[PDB]
């Protein structure tokens, strides 16, 4: 029996940038008041996890990263009301407080409670529920997924259908939601338009499935591996498109092939030169470019706001601007009800032990996503 | 008496930057197949013209610029079906060809018929039908309405109300409808919100004019000119701020003032700066920023695309996103059935003879609109 003790588990450490995860005993403190501790069951390698290996996102270190997972709650703190223990439960890395002005708003999701703008690497207490060799070590988004147990906050955790495949849902807490969402909700694709998808990753692939559920006639991937492209097809591309075969830059060639610019296009990458590509591509009076990819911290992009001023729209958005805590269950039981797929997304599944090999198979181009099962 | 035959008649002639306009005579062709020859009965200074003068805008020289105007038709071309001799007419600097992709979608009003985005400075057809001193003289925006009479293309053409009074309405064919529209159409403002406002002149004070249609709660004119503030409030600003009176950056000041950040931002004003400032003080998961003014040529702006994937959507328009020809006889019903009101932007009254006067004031900062009469 744990509940009130703490917990002596196996997680991935990570104690500097660009080092392996140290996979070691850490201790988890029990939940304090409106907490809950956790048992993980699945959790995905996001390319947002890379970032903070890389440093392309700054987030204070030591960390216990991972923000894409499913799991079992363990125990509970006073004063919970939303789970109880033997849940299945999915972490929400953007919280929904339910009362900041934001969660009222009926189009914002980026509740103000959100561990992301200025990262504490904290529970909302600003405290940490881990440490490791003696050391206090920090959270990662109020989720910290990459440990046998985590503990969060009540309105950074949704509970879901009691007999949802962790393995699978676990998607659903970072990658298919975020890319479905910016198709269906903060872009609004329309029937019969055509969409330019840049990058055929995990999240690209779920915004090639969010296009064609809204009934676009053309979905264009782009990607420089053109090893992305026959997985793009299967879940929704009409064509693929490699920057790299072409003399003309892309933004020309996407606005030729769609007789003069695509009504919505999306950056699913994270570097600055494609946002400015993506917005370009799409058609200058009505059409909509939606940034999804996250690019190295603290780089400003360079454009001219004539594109702009013809009438292009310009958003972004986390989380498929989806409310978390809302949304997060209505997802898994429409995934339950056969309404999405998320094996297409699935390229390995590892034991957490090979965190690591989880990671070089992203960052040499082979994977989509890996899930990673405790 | 008139009708085929060259017109002689004065015009305003721009033959170089930074240099006051000559009036002197013009010669005028007779109007080409689906071309309509206009006799201007009043042109408002938009400082958009005064762009032109100083390079901020960049359009072929020598140049009869004016765009903002109301007239009566004095001639028709073969094939008009559209206005009649007598008719009076609003010149649409934004045309509505009523047969490109961007007329026929429902959000479109950028028509790939304009002169903006590459200017040529001529007719549809790539000629010009003016000279001066034996010269051709370019076009602006297919308008040209520094001029007692200009010659259009019928697409650039709107038949109005027979009794309009021509020396308020010519302000629906620029200034009015940009930042009434801008508010209303582009922006989409709600009942209840909170708007900033950069830029008081006569757009400016239109997109408040809209905002209060709109029922903002709150109406935040931002200019460095404290001059213009009474105005602003006469027409809804409830409260206006100066950033040179600030310590801090306005954008932070906005942000405190809106307890986290604006609803909608306009700017209308045409600086790099304000256009990010006006993005980042709209609240960063929810927030509407829309650029009117008009950039300096060629000219890049710098901006962290973070303020973006928080949820603020950035956009930009021409003409208030109005499809002009459906548009402009509509506003100038409304107009009539004292809907709004245009004398607020009318500071000055001039004989055209007086334009350079009238772009004085403007320079000065003394005048919102001042209409020039024929
Ligand atoms: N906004 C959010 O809430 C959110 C959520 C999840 C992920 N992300 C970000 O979204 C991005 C994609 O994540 P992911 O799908 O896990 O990553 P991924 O699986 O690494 O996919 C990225 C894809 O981009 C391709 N690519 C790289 N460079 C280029 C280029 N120059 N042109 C075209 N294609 C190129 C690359 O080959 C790969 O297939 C990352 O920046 C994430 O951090 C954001
Ligand atoms: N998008 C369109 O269709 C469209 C239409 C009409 C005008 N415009 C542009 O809109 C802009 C405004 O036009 P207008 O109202 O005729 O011009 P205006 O009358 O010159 O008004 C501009 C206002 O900006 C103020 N201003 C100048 N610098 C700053 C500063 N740094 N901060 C805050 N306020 C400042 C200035 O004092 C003035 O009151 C110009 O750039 C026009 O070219 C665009
Ligand atoms: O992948 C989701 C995700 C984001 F979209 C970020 F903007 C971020 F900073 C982060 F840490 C993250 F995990
Ligand atoms: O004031 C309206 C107006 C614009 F919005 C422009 F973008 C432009 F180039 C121009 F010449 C113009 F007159
Ligand atoms: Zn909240
Ligand atoms: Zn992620
Ligand atoms: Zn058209
Ligand atoms: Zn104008």
């Amino acid at each position: 029996s744990t509940a009130g003790k703490v917990i002596k588990c196996k997680a991935a450490v990570l104690w500097e940038e660009k080092k392996p995860f140290s996979i070691e005993e850490v201790e988890v403190a029990p939940p304090k008041a409106h907490e809950v501790r956790i048992k993980m069951v699945a959790t995905g390698i996001c390319r947002s996890d890379d970032h903070v290996v890389s440093g392309t996102l700054v987030t204070p270190l030591p960390v216990i990263a991972g923000h894409e997972a499913a799991g079992i709650v363990e125990s509970i703190g006073e004063g919970v009301t939303t789970v109880r223990p033997g849940d299945k439960v999915i972490p929400l890395f953007t919280p929904q407080c339910g009362k900041c002005r934001v969660c009222k708003h009926p189009e914002g999701n980026f509740c103000l409670k959100n561990d992301l703008s200025m990262p504490r690497g904290t529970m909302q207490d600003g405290t940490s529920r881990f440490t490791c060799r003696g050391k206090p070590i920090h959270h990662f988004l109020g989720t910290s997924t990459f440990s046998q147990y985590t503990v969060v906050d009540e309105i950074s955790v949704a509970k879901i259908d009691a007999a949802s495949p962790l393995e699978k849902v676990c998607l659903i807490g970072c990658g298919f939601s975020t890319g479905y969402g910016s198709a269906v909700k903060v872009a609004k694709v329309t029937q019969g338009s055509t969409c330019a998808v840049f990058g055929l990753g995990g999240v690209g692939l779920s915004v090639i499935m969010g296009c064609k559920a809204a009934g676009a006639a053309r979905i264009i991937g782009v990607d420089i591996n053109k090893d992305k492209f026959a997985k793009a097809k299967e879940v929704g591309a009409t064509e693929c498109v490699n920057p790299q075969d072409y003399k003309k830059p892309i933004q020309e060639v996407l606005t030729e092939m769609s007789n003069g610019g695509v009504d919505f296009s999306f950056e699913v990458i994270g570097r600055l030169d494609t946002m400015v590509t993506a917005l370009s591509c799409c058609q200058e009076a009505y059409g909509v470019s939606v940034i999804v990819g996250v690019p190295p911290d603290s780089q400003n992009l360079s454009m001219n706001p004539m594109l702009l001023l013809s009438g292009r729209t310009w958003k972004g958005a986390i989380f498929g601007g989806f409310k978390s805590k809302d949304s997060v269950p209505k997802l898994v039981a429409d995934f339950m009800a056969k309404k999405f797929a998320l094996d297409p997304l699935i390229t390995h599944v590892l034991p957490f032990e090979k965190i690591n090999e989880g990671f070089d198979l992203l960052r040499s181009g082979e994977s989509i996503r890996t899930i990673l099962t405790f």
